[PDB]
């Protein structure tokens, strides 16, 4: 199934190197600039968005009016929410590295996180676009056997569950 997935643009925790799952932070200037860049050069199709603030105007700016679903939020961070990735204690700089066995307190563990995102995937019958954020699109990636990284208010097309299409990325 051909899947659009598009990370949205960034906030000011990209530049500040903050781990950002369910705090509900707004776009910067340039996080809008980038989303307005993505009208035009995303798909005509259904389009589905986590309900996060950001993700949501990604979405808007970009020129669509998506279906909200909690499922496609980043992964909950809990006590770690905001935490700087400089500052994070060994154990869950490596977990997140190695993208396995994190399980932050009162968040989410990564593998609740995958079998959310994948059980979404799962669930879409026909292509479509999702706006989402960089831990999906890591999960997703990861799963296909790529480096899972992409840059804020970029997209990358695939075949679910078989291989990667494209990366989008502009200027």
């Amino acid at each position: 199934m051909e899947l659009w997935l598009v990370r949205h643009g960034e906030t000011l925790w990209n530049r500040e190197g903050r781990l950002l799952g369910w705090t509900d932070l707004p776009l910067t200037a340039e996080g809008e600039a980038q989303a307005r860049r993505l009208k035009g050069a995303l798909p005509s199709l259904p389009a589905f968005s986590s309900d996060l603030l950001r993700a949501r105007r990604t979405a808007e700016l970009a020129g669509f009016s998506p279906r909200l679903y909690p499922e496609l939020r980043e992964i909950h961070f809990g006590a770690l929410e905001g935490a700087m990735w400089e500052t994070l204690d060994p154990r869950y700089k490596e977990a997140l590295l190695r993208f396995q066995g994190f399980h932050p307190p009162g968040g989410e563990s990564l593998s609740a996180f995958q079998e959310r995102v994948f059980r979404f995937l799962e669930g879409l019958k026909a292509p479509a676009v999702l706006f989402t954020h960089g831990g999906v699109v890591r999960a997703v990636l990861r799963a296909l056997g790529e480096d899972g990284l992409v840059p804020p208010g970029s997209a990358v097309a695939v075949d679910w569950p078989r291989r990667v299409l494209v990366r989008l990325a502009l200027d």
